């Protein structure tokens, strides 16, 4: 058989570690859509040149242009048994186009942790500006707080880190998202496809467990 | 065949000329972190490995970066050549890939002068909750510090300002100053071209140039 899935997830829930499970234990890879893309332009294929023309001008990058990268992306071998999705579609019309190229998904999953959790994630972000390295005061402190571990340089909090900006960051996502949840949630009641959201507020484990139950 | 490195200060904007290369020679640009965040996506042999060193908040050694570089070059789209950027970065890594037989034709070191990148840097502004990118010299938005879509403020980035980028810049060459003269070495042996120009320059003059020299 063949497993094609879309992820969704808010902007620091940090989904992608279900991704990078769901990538092992049905293996399939991982592709963004700014990774794929970054990729091609630097890689100067077909797709990574006309892109990089658009860019270049300052223009808009039509959808063609994106599709036809995870055409190509998805033409590649280890996609054999199928794929992730993370954080595509992005629009209707992306939504459509998929279907429209002939990519049809098994599974729709989203990943929901409240915005008010990841607001205090965020805010436990450190850095240190001159080598950009970085560090969480929860996840991975540095031992010893406010100052960088190799230059002893005292750290910072990142701007885009902060609430005011995490914040309207959450809004956006949550604002362009509802009508894909609301499109495939469509799909999925009419059996097109399975829509399912978990609460990534539970242990990796657990999540990945009912994740694994559904995939049945 | 033709085979390059570039080297050259954050910033200073050597990634330009990096694609003006590809576009110019048809070679790809190859960098590590790319490269290495792909394989992990991919979640091939190696980026499975990759990934379980940063989930251990250890860094990625050596073996696996010219293992990466090694599975990247052999790739069809490098049979011509094709141009590392931001790699090696240091002597063994250097070293590793002579091993491997790297067969570098020319290295290419991309020179703005510290000042130069600061005023640069200077001028960047952001709007925080996108990341989208305008310059009021070289991009500016619609509107004055305002940004085009939202009608948000742009920011002066922290990370963007003097004090920080000339921090950066200083520990930039005292890590670079040893290739620097390990290429030295290499191309006084004759092993590769070395070469130098000045990116303080306008652009499509210093691409111009790397064409001559390349030719």
């Amino acid at each position: 058989n063949a497993m094609r899935i879309i992820l969704l997830g808010a902007p620091g829930a940090g989904k992608g570690t279900q991704a990078q499970f769901i990538m092992e234990k049905f293996g399939i890879p991982q592709i963004s859509t700014g990774d794929m893309l970054r990729a091609a332009i630097k890689a100067g294929t077909e797709l990574g040149k006309q892109a990089k023309a658009v860019i270049d001008a300052g223009q808009l990058v039509s959808d063609d242009i994106i599709l036809g990268l995870i055409k190509e992306r998805i033409a590649q071998a280890d996609c054999e048994k199928g794929f992730l999705l993370d954080g595509f579609p992005r629009t209707i019309p992306q939504a459509d186009g998929l279907k429209e190229m002939g990519i049809n998904v098994d599974y729709v999953i989203e990943f929901d942790v409240a915005d008010d959790v990841i607001v205090e994630r965020m805010a436990g972000r450190r850095a240190h500006l001159p080598s950009g390295r970085t560090y969480h005061v929860v996840y991975n402190p540095p031992k010893v707080e406010g100052k960088d571990d190799v230059t002893g340089e005292d750290l910072v909090i990142r701007e885009d880190d902060k609430e005011e900006t995490v914040r309207a960051r959450l809004n956006v996502y949550h604002t362009q998202t509802a009508p894909l949840i609301e499109y495939y949630g469509k799909e999925a009641a009419a059996g097109k496809t399975q829509y399912l959201k978990f609460d990534g507020t539970k242990q990796v484990s657990e999540v990945s467990a009912d994740i694994a139950k559904a995939l049945a």
